[PDB]
């Protein structure tokens, strides 16, 4: 990476600290862009979804992956959950969404608590495979809890059949009450559902999809236990790509991790971390990994450095990483400390290939916790580490009362926070918009027009905390 | 410009990381210092007015130009828009305000609101072209809001005639109970008012005015459609001045759009940008513009950092292109950030001819828009960028819904923002008065008379946060 | 001043940005530390009260040359109230201090408001020049404003001869209702008061004395009008020093005042500011000065900074200008920006003969301000600047009322402040053992016995703002 | 409320409110010469003087003049207080429009 002429700080770099000064370009529209990764991992635009059970579900598998991104599955779940998980996914229609059913004879307490679950504002009312009805929250004011669903669904809307043009899908729904198009099979029965907005992302975002023309995900795995026989059952079970996850990634037993899922041959990418420094990213590539996770410490929902003054400004570890994967023809993904699309532009300019994301997602419709609400009725969802006492508890929940107290030493996450929803825009999807439109608008200042041009025009600064107060929030 | 030694610092600078040392002075007055420009804008302050549409009106036009500085009319604004805010701001008297007016059959409750699009505390009662009484907010209050305006019109009023000079006009109201002076044509109809402090600043600021002694006022343009024939429609009606305004300028479009312009040898100056690079600014140049607008990022309305993480600190940004343009022989306008006086200042220390302010001036009585108050009765006025949802909503009205929704995807800037008006002077021209006095202390400090010398003269240096805060703000 | 290898950063450092690293000390006691300056200043604390009207006044003048200080008279003083303060000053005892007196006829609201001009805490009732009662707050609680004093003073009081051991004074009180003892001359006439903490800081603080053994007090002019007349009449007025003062004082028009006072030969040391460089040092100077006055910008009340743009962080510009002194044999006074003690010992150390503190002074009972309370109840006082609105509308009432709107453009100081006492210790005597202790413990931290061996042996290091956070505030 | 030209404002605050008359009369000598008003004293030192806020011109009459006509005389005064004289000039008292 080139830096402005004289800017070599005596100290290391957070994405705070740096700036992108444009360059000449000949990109005539951000949406001339290219945004797919070069990595491996199948994704159309350079996002990851963390490993972390508060973010990771299968609602969030299939709404990232259609878009273009994946998910890796938490280390945590069962293999009979994750085989569900990926057969869900695996079915999903890479254009046409899947939305909340529910059953005529539910209550509208259950209508009304389910809606949240997706961000289409609407349910379909669903008989024997085959829609009869819609039900949005302005249907549930008012009623009992306990009135069943059929009293308050609305019985007609606009059906179209599963292959329709989105196109013609967005010109159906311009005056329609409800903007949602319910998606028919040839027989009548369910196919999905498909708004104007969903439409619109069909021309923009291109599905993550396995040679099977499948939606894309991925899972993680341990180094404790046999590491090899549980990789060997992920891969079985369907992931695209394997994840071999800790927190210290630059000790032994991570080095015999890799080696053993490599010397299985199971055809996937691997995936290993965590490091910050050049030689944990040559020794990880060098025992078989092809992509190196880089962060320790900036995760919010971390108390690494607190706990042990141990990490590295997230800037300056991308670009060291980068730069030694690079020599070897490996791959970094920049993990943690996300919390504007300036930070993933800023990884992506510093050298990686693919940019982690998990707290900033847990607050939406999609992420698997359920749908809080403060005093002040504002909605919200927890986030929590996968270090922290409430993971190492449902973690270690099967070793004796003896183990789990001497264990409980050590916590190096929080155990609940906060994350609240946009009013507005509350879907994963309104995320990947918010930063996607801001790398796409990162390429053409720089004059890119694709991520590799991006690492390679890319010119960048140092700036003070007044620099970075600059513009606003 | 001139460091200390030893203050070459391994970052860029913002106005907030450096300061002016000063020198030795034979300047013995701040009054006679020159604060007129020399890049051809005709300016005599180095203030200009950004093509904002929440601060670029014709009263706007109108009472700047008259002090010394110019406004550039928004892009958005229609052609025949234009030629009735340019033939309205050509039309005014070069020491005489336009007050607002009203008849005696206005109601008032409108007497009441259109008293605060001028600062002259006042209105004009007319009849036929020819004042009949005075209205102030004190005549408003308690009265039924469907009252006509003759039943609180003050009969009795202080009047003179035009071409008086300013000085005994100020004389003529030392005890007159309303300080405002009716001035009047050989006729007797209305040809304006002057305050008090309207005659003092009749003989500190000299009015911009163009060959023909009218006041100037540009027109800005978009980089798309056909940017010749709208420059030349813009020239024909009577700018004085165009601005080739983009958020990247520098690609190829903005290139093409200023060979346009310049082939077409309208005979104004050219004004090209935004750019912070040396080499970004040559190219304009080169390209024909003999102006270079400067800033990416720093606008009060801006989220280009935040969600690119491109820009840069406008200072050093500055500096360089100043330098760059210099040795061309072009200019640099210094465009986003201005908070207080000392930006202005260190801009033009930096080598900017002149200074474009938006935000700013958009909390004062002669903006656009209507004047509001929060729940505490504070005075305030909104602020919104010109690549906002609600700015490229009007922009873009006229599209199918198809293209807006995809258009939708980005947005750099905020849609709305509060900015207070001063309770006591909320007028443009007492920030006029806060930032030139600002202006030329700073010239006396370093021992210069005019704005070249102060670039010539001006030694730097450069400071903390702590360095930043000594003082009151 | 030696420095920490290394520690050169690339930009200027304020008081917050540096620290003191302790060596080798033989000094037993930080009271055998002698606090005496060495510039001709006659003070014995490096201690000198801002030309500040809200601060400099009689009772401010007389407290702190007792304690070894000295309080520079504002320019703006009268020369006929200038000698009448002078003429009281100069009549003070060196021990026993001056109390609010009362008459009987006096009633209980003026009793309760003038007790706090003073720090005693009670206030004499005096009859033909002779003690007759003590008034303290407690007598006045719940009396009629319009009560007489001689209906609540207390009869009896502790009286002893002036010329008595303070060592003795303090004995005599130790259980006394009332914390004063009445000290009388030989005819039983008033001669002042006599506290147990006044008894003991008149062994601890050396009172600043002219040659006649009168307390010393100083005296301020402008660099306008005619400066040798008003210099001289300051002096004969009996004037110890004088300050020409200026807030740009690097100008041509400061270099003739200098030039003028000094061909007059008053035979009194010559004090000139502001500057903050090395050239403007020598500059006054070689004009005739034997001080030099830097700092531009850091007084708590002054806008100039914000204004302009125009300054420099205190700590080097007093390292520089100190610097450039002494090697002309001159002395540099640190003015401006004095908020604790640690303030005060760094100015000693980057090379200042004495230190100037302003708006930390109007927080007390003797300055001439009167006490104001807040809505919690919380004592404090106003404190403005010399060049606000409030202080050049007194300045310059006399002109007419075109000239003082031509000149209302400029403002380069706040017009109020709120500045509050401390609840418990209220004096300025309180803030001299305050400051004075920090600057004794800084002298034996480094191994000093006095002033100039702290200057030599002091060592310096640089730190960030974590640096400066270190500690309880 | 009578102040002398000696006492302090302090003092003329506190005191004006011991009568409904909303003005104190400054007297040197038995002979009314200036009003005082609580904005007279609104922002003033507490220990100024008197003599320094008093205001000079005030609306006068010899003790014994019709009301209504005093009524009159009052109507574009700024300060509702009409001072009455006794014939050797000194003070009799005052009298508001209300009076
Ligand atoms: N000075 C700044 O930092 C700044 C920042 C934002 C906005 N603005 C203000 O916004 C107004 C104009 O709106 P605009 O900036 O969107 O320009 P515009 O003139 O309305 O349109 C810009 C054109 O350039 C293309 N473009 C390519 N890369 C771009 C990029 N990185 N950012 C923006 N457009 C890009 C756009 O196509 P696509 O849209 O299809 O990509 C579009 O055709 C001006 O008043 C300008 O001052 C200024
Ligand atoms: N130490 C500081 O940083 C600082 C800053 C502000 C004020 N002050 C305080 O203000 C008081 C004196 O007021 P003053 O400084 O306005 O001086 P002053 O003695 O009242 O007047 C200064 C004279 O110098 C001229 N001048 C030229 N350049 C100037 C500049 N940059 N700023 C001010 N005057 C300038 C003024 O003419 P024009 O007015 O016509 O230009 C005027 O004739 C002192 O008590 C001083 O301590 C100090
Ligand atoms: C520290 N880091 C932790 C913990 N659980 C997960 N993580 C890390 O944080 C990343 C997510 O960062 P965000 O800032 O939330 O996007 C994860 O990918 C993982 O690397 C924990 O308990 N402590
Ligand atoms: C970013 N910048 C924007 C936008 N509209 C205008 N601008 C820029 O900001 C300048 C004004 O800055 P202030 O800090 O308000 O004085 C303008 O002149 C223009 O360059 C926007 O939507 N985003
Ligand atoms: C700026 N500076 C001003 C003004 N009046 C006085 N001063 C300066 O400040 C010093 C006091 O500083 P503190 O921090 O209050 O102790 C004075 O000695 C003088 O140099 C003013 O209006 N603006
Ligand atoms: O569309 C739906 N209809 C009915 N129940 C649902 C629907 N989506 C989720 N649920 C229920 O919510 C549980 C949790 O879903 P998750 O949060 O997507 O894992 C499921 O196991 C179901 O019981
Ligand atoms: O002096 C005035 N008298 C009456 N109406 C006015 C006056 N100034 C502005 N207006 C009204 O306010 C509208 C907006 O004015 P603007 O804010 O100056 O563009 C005008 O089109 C008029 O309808
Ligand atoms: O001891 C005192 N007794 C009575 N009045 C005092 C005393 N000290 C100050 N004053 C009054 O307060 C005014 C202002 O005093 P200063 O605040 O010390 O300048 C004086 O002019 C007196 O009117
Ligand atoms: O007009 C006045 N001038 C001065 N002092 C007054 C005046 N009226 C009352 N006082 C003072 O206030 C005290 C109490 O007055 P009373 O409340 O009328 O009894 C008197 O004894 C005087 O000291």
């Amino acid at each position: 990476v080139r830096f402005l002429d004289g800017h070599t700080p005596a100290y290391d770099l957070t994405y705070n600290d740096v700036f992108v000064v444009p360059g000449r370009s000949d990109v005539a529209s951000r949406f001339d862009v290219d945004l797919s990764t070069v990595d491996g991992s199948g994704t159309t635009i350079p996002v990851v979804v963390a490993n972390m059970t508060a973010v990771a579900g299968r609602r969030m598998a299939e709404t990232v992956a259609r878009r273009g991104g994946i998910v890796v599955l938490p280390q945590d779940l069962p293999i009979t959950a994750v085989s569900e998980t990926v057969d869900f996914v695996k079915s999903r229609d890479l254009v046409v969404d899947t939305p909340v059913t529910l059953s005529p004879e539910d209550s509208v307490s259950d209508a009304n608590a389910l809606l949240h679950k997706r961000a289409h504002g609407a349910a379909v009312v669903v008989f024997e495979g085959r829609p009869i009805g819609l039900v949005t929250e302005a249907n549930c004011a008012g009623v009992d809890r306990f009135a069943r669903v059929r009293d308050i669904a609305l019985s007609d809307f606009v059906t179209a059949p599963v292959g329709t043009d989105p196109r013609e899908v967005f010109d159906l729904l311009e005056h329609a009450p409800i903007d949602v198009a319910v998606m028919t099979a040839p027989d009548g029965t369910l196919a999905g559902v498909l708004t104007r907005t969903g439409a619109i992302r069909a021309g923009i975002y291109t599905p993550a999809v396995d040679a099977k023309g499948r939606l894309r995900i991925a899972a993680a795995v341990g180094i404790n236990g046999d590491v090899g026989a549980k990789a060997q059952a992920l891969a079985e079970a369907g992931a695209d790509l394997l994840v071999i996850d800790t927190a210290h990634g630059h000790q032994a037993k991570m080095l015999d991790a890799i080696k053993a899922v490599a010397s299985l041959d199971l055809g996937l990418p691997l995936v290993a971390g965590n490091v910050v420094s050049a030689e944990g990213t040559r020794d990880l590539i060098e025992a078989g990994a092809s992509i190196v996770k880089v962060g320790v410490g900036p995760g919010a929902m971390c108390t690494t450095r607190m706990m042990t003054g141990v990490g590295r400004p997230q800037f300056s570890a991308v670009v060291e990483c980068a730069a030694a994967a690079r020599q070897l023809g490996g791959h970094v993904w920049a993990d943690g400390g996300v919390r504007h699309p300036r930070d993933v532009a800023l990884a992506l300019a510093a050298g990686a290939s693919n940019v982690m994301i998990g707290s900033w997602f847990a607050g939406t419709y999609e992420s698997p916790g359920d749908l809080l609400f403060d005093r002040d009725d504002r909605p919200y969802k927890e986030s929590y580490g996968m270090a922290s006492k409430r993971a190492v508890a449902a973690r270690t929940a099967g070793d004796s009362s003896f183990d789990r107290a001497r264990k409980g030493l050590f916590e190096e996450g929080i155990s609940t926070s906060r994350m609240s929803l946009d009013p507005a825009r509350g879907g994963v999807e309104d995320l990947l918009d918010h930063i996607t439109s801001g790398v796409r608008s990162t390429c053409t200042y720089v004059g890119a027009a694709n991520l590799p041009e991006l690492h390679e025009k890319v010119v960048l600064g140092v700036q003070s905390a007044a620099g970075f107060a600059e513009g606003h929030p």
